């Protein structure tokens, strides 16, 4: 079983699994069941606008989603993530549809780790994406679109959302998340996204996730489950 | 009055101001009795780096001492900024000797801020200080040494630290720390420094602070004060 | 008199200063006649992007500006600006117009300068501009709009732009752009911009640069100068 | 074959092969004749700081090598690497030894490559390498070692260095070097190494080095060749 920490852009309120009634921002821990959510007021096909920040010293994994309107959604935990995760990790999106549905486009992407000026750094930034991504790892259905956009899961050629799709996008290398010897270690994320739908309910959401380096979509994973953990334990 | 707040790396308890009784690192927010310290076990005479981290979404504020041996101390804080700092700062370091002494040399210091990819940030670095710093704005005592360091305080030509020093060094450039449209703000700060002491008792440390733009040394806050505050109150 | 290094998107020909037949990118190093320019196929009311670069090792300065469409000039110039700059300058961006007329609007505006890891580092970003840019130094007839954007030149509550007007905006700190203890001093600048003009001729550009510290716009500079040098040697 | 464009920081004259007389830092550009060379007064034992600077718009690659005492060689060299490299490559170090040998040890390594704000980037940096880095590709003997370092040819567990010795280390991540809808790519790279020689000569030296992404040690390409070419074409 891989090891997951990600912060779930929830559209669809699976209440069987924990979520509260409403499209939600949810920082999961090792489950689909969010430690944390908070109301999200999902705004169909407008940009929103993800950051994710969390240090080793504060021990705080934070995320604030936004809308150009000046609405957002945030959460935060207290979470110490060297605690959790293994040491090298990959980073990635994810989305799932399931049967309710949603454009899950990422319109670009940037991340930033740091292990503490004897620093170490990774960082990248993709506002484009390319029809060949050789720095991404696409899992499942995720693809780059004629638009440098990444639909992680499933569009038709006419950009109707498909249902039972589930996609990531982790970069190509790994990531060096806590080191023993590290004094600091913190790191940042920041995707654009659209979803939008034809469905007056979309789902069903996209995270942003840190993983074990070897991570790759677990079966049983689709739809609530956001294409991370193969069950809702 | 200014408006600080400080991350206090305070070499010497002053007691009688609510100092905890050992070297500390402190958070200090409007007031030199810190809102949460941590022991610090000072190493003589060996270079220490100080980072300092923050976003308005976590709402705490971070700071982690450490020096090369690996030893730590660290002090977080739950605080929200842009509740408590205005909205354009200078950021800048501090430093007093008081009937204690100590060098307080910083020997780099670098510093990020971002309002949130419509971002806004600001980044500088100084590896290096030069006899002339025209980006720094240096306070009190403060001087760069022959050796492209800061000192912030008094040293005698033959570096022996001067007591009832105040020093101190802020970026030329306010910083626009939390806007009112602003979705996040984070920070992040790291100095190193170099604080030796003939004295088995150093005094008194030295900060990284944020204040308001104008920030002078306040009379009255040498030593104990750190060049920070009028009072201990 | 002033120290300039610009790289100047010069909307309008000026034959009798130097000017080719065309709107063109020019690098101006110390007077108003481009040391090399490129033509520019000036696209009205379209964001451009303007990207400037320059590292000491290579000693050469290149802009290059596009369009959205993919439209792009540019222009490179072997000059090793150490020798041209003193050590500390400021950097900003300039407008004019002049009998003709555009709105010289910024959009954002990066900077990095690097005097190199024992490297130095000012880092800035304006992906919006606010009321009061405390960071800004705003010269002429600068102002930000209620857009979030830099007017480097006037224009009417209808932004209808204005004829004859100079603007200008420095960063608040000044750069350290060659020490003499460097080994590699390396800078990048850019900035979108919005020219529109009713004019058939817009006129007259829109300049990123490089001056003393101290430079405010010279007496004389308005129209085809840019804001920059006091007349046209 | 192997598409490489070099910074050579080659130590060991081999006139067979088109090195001038001396230790030089060189250009190389799909050959290890390099385009073009400095003398470098090799340091020994003494750590040296390579930065290899490049923008597409430029088209000028640039490496300056310096010791702490402030000697340095530097190298540029126009060429349009867009021209050279296919669009996705991967970066990296490579060093060997032949009959003469040293340490090919790397301290520090940092690298950012921007294809532009629509601007895409990939930034790493270590100061540090550990026992199993997962996000360099080592190649041949390269190693790190108890120290943090990585030792690019094989050094004795006392440090000797080895002869015969080729190694190389890639970033993990295939790099986007430029792309077609791309207006600017810039890269910069920077390590620090220490090449420390019992012998009165050293050989052979280190390079950074663009690939092709696939790129392994090219079977004939110890010594002279650097690890980088089959041959001496
Ligand atoms: O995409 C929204 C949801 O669709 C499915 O769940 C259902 C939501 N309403 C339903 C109604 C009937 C049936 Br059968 C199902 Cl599975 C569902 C499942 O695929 C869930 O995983 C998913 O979260
Ligand atoms: O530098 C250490 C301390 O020195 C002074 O306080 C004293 C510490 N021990 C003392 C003993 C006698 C007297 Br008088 C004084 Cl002021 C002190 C004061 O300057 C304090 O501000 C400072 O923190
Ligand atoms: O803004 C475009 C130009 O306007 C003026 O120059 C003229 C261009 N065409 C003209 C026609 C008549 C007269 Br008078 C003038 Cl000054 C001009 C001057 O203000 C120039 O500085 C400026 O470049
Ligand atoms: O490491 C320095 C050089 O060693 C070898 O070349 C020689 C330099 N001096 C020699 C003397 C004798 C013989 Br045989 C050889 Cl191969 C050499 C070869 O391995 C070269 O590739 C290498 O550059
Ligand atoms: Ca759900
Ligand atoms: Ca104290
Ligand atoms: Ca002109
Ligand atoms: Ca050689
Ligand atoms: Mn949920
Ligand atoms: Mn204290
Ligand atoms: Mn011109
Ligand atoms: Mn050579």
């Amino acid at each position: 079983a891989d090891t997951i920490v990600a912060v779930e852009l929830d559209t669809y309120p699976n209440t069987d699994i924990g979520d509260p009634n409403y499209p939600h921002i949810g920082i999961d821990i090792k489950s689909i069941r969010s430690k944390k959510i908070a109301k999200w007021n999902m705004q169909d096909g407008k940009v929103a606008t993800a950051h994710i920040i969390y240090n080793s010293v504060g021990k705080r994994l934070s995320a604030v989603v936004s809308y150009p309107n000046a609405d957002s959604a945030t959460v935060s935990y207290d979470v110490d993530l060297d605690n959790v995760l293994p040491e090298w990790v990959r980073v990635g999106l994810s989305a799932t549809t399931g049967l309710y549905k949603e454009t899950n486009t990422i319109l670009s992407w940037s991340f930033t780790s740091k292990l503490k000026a004897e620093t170490n750094a990774l960082h990248f930034t993709f506002n484009q994406f390319t029809k060949d991504q050789k720095d991404l790892i696409l899992q499942g259905d995720a693809t780059t679109d004629s638009d440098g956009n990444l639909q992680l899961t499933r569009v038709s050629s006419d950009g109707t959302p498909q249902g039972n799709s589930v996609g990531r996008a982790l970069f190509y290398a790994p990531v060096h998340i806590w080191e023993s010897s590290a004094v600091v270690a913190s790191f940042d994320a920041t995707f654009t996204f659209l979803i939008k739908s034809p469905d007056s309910d979309p789902a069903d959401g996209i995270t942003f996730f840190i993983s074990n380096m070897d991570s790759t979509i677990p079966s049983g994973s689709g739809g609530r489950l956001l294409g991370l953990f193969p069950d809702a334990n």
